[PDB]
């Protein structure tokens, strides 16, 4: 079997990413963040918190014939920025793009953190990293991927993301149309329950590239690339007047300037990230200081190559028995 879907920008800057996915009988269709970051398919439901909910679609089980408790169990889960969401657990069928998983683990919320609450366009997560990392206590749950793995024509999954455009998330087969040249693969790391790889090094704008190893993991649900502090000050350094600021955490440059490419090395190939891409927008509205899209992992503890990164190419994730990332070019 396969699956196909559209994937769509939640606002005009990219923010993040939507994807509607089927649950229960008769189906009830909500909007998804699919995220490669973590492993736990979570809901907005008839069961949050009502104060907490604020224009999502929520999942009433109640409504769902083929819905049955998973007796017991939980799950909570705190993102790196400080977001968190927790709850009870169904399973159901889930179905994304034509491809259909029965006795899907569906995590219910009966609580969300504000930051949830406030993205009205979201209506859960949907993980995609390794099951290693799923929440659910006491006994941890398949993500959709490790459940309808085996019967996938191939074991593998694709992330086709758009700049400023809706884009693709294919199960099961690899679209050749959807790259240009060849896909590059490069070895894998489950050790942490990510999609770890490393990249072979950088180049900033039109200057030499740098050959660096540099370790990180290809997360769909982080929006913005984190690398090394000595990358991100290297990039800035070429933006006049581009600044890492206090009060915004983080690196901005004047909404006046162009901003140069980001290239990234997979193996011996290169993925080219536009200048544009980098471009998150004013800081407050009416600002001149626009937010910048390569930020420092400094205080994370892990480089991530996410959304602004992603974006860039057509991503293969291979769960084959040995897992491998494969980056082409688009
Ligand atoms: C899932 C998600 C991510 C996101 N990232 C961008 C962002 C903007 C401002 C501050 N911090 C992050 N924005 C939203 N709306 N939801
Ligand atoms: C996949 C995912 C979604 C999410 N949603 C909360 C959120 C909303 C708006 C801005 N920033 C965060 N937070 C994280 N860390 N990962
Ligand atoms: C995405 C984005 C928006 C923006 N807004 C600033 C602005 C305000 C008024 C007229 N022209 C520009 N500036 C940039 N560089 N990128
Ligand atoms: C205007 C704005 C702020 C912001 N703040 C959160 C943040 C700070 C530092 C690094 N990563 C995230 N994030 C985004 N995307 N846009």
């Amino acid at each position: 079997s396969t699956g196909s879907a559209t994937t769509t920008p939640i606002d005009s800057l990219d923010d993040a990413y939507i994807t509607p996915v089927q649950i229960g009988t008769p189906a009830q269709t909500l909007n998804l963040d699919f995220d490669t970051g973590s492993s736990d398919l979570w809901v907005f439901s008839s069961e949050t918190t009502a104060s907490e909910v604020d224009g999502q679609t929520i999942y009433t089980p109640s409504k769902s014939t083929t819905a049955k408790l998973l007796s017991g169990a939980t799950w909570s889960i705190s993102y790196g920025d400080g977001s968190s969401s927790s709850g009870d657990v169904y399973t159901d069928t889930v179905s994304v793009g034509g491809l259909t998983v029965t006795g899907q683990a569906v995590e219910s919320a009966k609580k969300v953190s504000s930051s949830f609450t406030e993205d009205s366009t979201i209506d859960g997560l949907l993980g995609l990293a390794f099951s290693t990392l799923n929440t659910v206590s006491p006994t941890q749950q398949k993500t959709f991927f490790d459940n309808a793995k085996a019967s996938l024509d191939s074991p593998v999954f694709t992330a086709d993301l758009g700049y400023h455009a809706p884009g693709t998330y294919n199960f099961g087969f690899i679209d050749t149309t959807a790259y240009t040249g060849s896909i590059t693969y490069t070895a894998v790391s489950t050790k942490q329950g990510f999609w770890e790889w490393t990249s072979t090094g950088y180049a900033v704008g039109s200057g030499t590239f740098k050959s660096t190893s540099i370790d990180g993991i290809a997360d769909t649900g982080t929006t913005l690339l984190y690398l090394p502090a000595t990358v991100v000050s290297a990039y800035w350094a070429q933006v006049s007047g581009a600044k890492s600021s206090s009060s915004v955490g983080g690196y901005v440059f004047p909404c006046s300037a162009t901003l140069p490419s980001f290239t990234f090395g997979v193996g011996s190939a290169r993925i080219v990230i536009p200048g544009d891409y980098i471009d998150f927008g004013p800081i407050s509205t009416g600002s001149s200081s626009c937010f910048g899209g390569i930020q420092s992992s400094a205080g994370i503890g892990i480089n991530i190559f996410g959304d602004v990164a992603l974006k860039a190419a057509f991503v293969v994730f291979n769960g084959a028995t040995t897992p491998t990332l494969g980056f082409a070019s688009k």
